């Protein structure tokens, strides 16, 4: 489960990194950052400047938001919860 | 269900596209983009400049956020989940 | 329930409108807009410029986000859902 | 539960405050603000300017978003709900 959401999240971010670095001309790290803050809805960066960028982003949001939060709802619910929960036991 | 959330999401975005292109003077694609990042809460674009735009946006957020995420909670929960889940079966 | 979440959401937004118009010097409509996009996490506007504004916003987010989404999870789950659901019945 | 989510949220924000004030050169209050709007997804501030800042932020989002909302889903669900609910009783 977690490992699978891990991989799926990775592929989604890799695709975003390749897309924005190519079409929006971003450095890879900036392309990855944009992909991450977009899918997590933080959206603290300027929007895409090209129409291709805008269209892809719209589809990217709809298809990737569900996956990213599903993964997050496990990274802390099935991995970080116990580590802290079990330790909260004297 | 999915098909219905599909259509409802479409109508909501169409209304947003017409509204922002007319009142905020955005090109249709930019009006659609603003509508999408607003309802998904990414909000990476500058806010509306007119009071009419601000008022509509406030109402648009409250009435459309629930629908958009409901749709998303199906596009990946009842459509993208199986496609990957079932295939995860040797 | 809905009517109560309605009122609670209203009071929260009224407080935000008064606060930002006074401390950040925003016109009331802009103060209301900032309050709304902040609590719904759209956050498409520039952040507060004063330290008082930043501190209040931090507390405002933590105390109001839960309420605002609870209300939203009813405005469409217990009000907009039936209207469309029941009508989907031939 | 609440008290524990309280503390965990605190530590996460303290780490963010120290990180951004040091690496991005922000005043402590601004570092705390950035940490808060990032983890709650409001993201109304300019993104980090350094690559170290971008990388940390990516990891910070994935590890802290779940915790922050879990806490929020208690600050109003197990603390602010009764206070208003019980009082709604004549
Ligand atoms: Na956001
Ligand atoms: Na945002
Ligand atoms: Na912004
Ligand atoms: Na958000
Ligand atoms: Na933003
Ligand atoms: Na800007």
């Amino acid at each position: 489960e977690f490992q699978v959401l891990f991989v799926l999240t990775i592929l989604t971010l890799i695709s975003g990194t390749i897309f924005y670095s190519t079409v929006e001309g971003l450095r890879p790290i900036d392309a990855l950052y944009f992909s991450v803050v977009t899918l997590t809805t933080v959206g603290d960066t300027p929007p895409p400047q090209t129409d291709f960028g805008k269209i892809f982003t719209i589809l990217y949001i709809f298809i990737g938001i569900g996956l990213v939060f599903g993964f997050i709802h496990k990274l802390a619910v099935n991995v970080q919860l116990p580590s802290i929960l079990s330790n909260l036991v004297p």
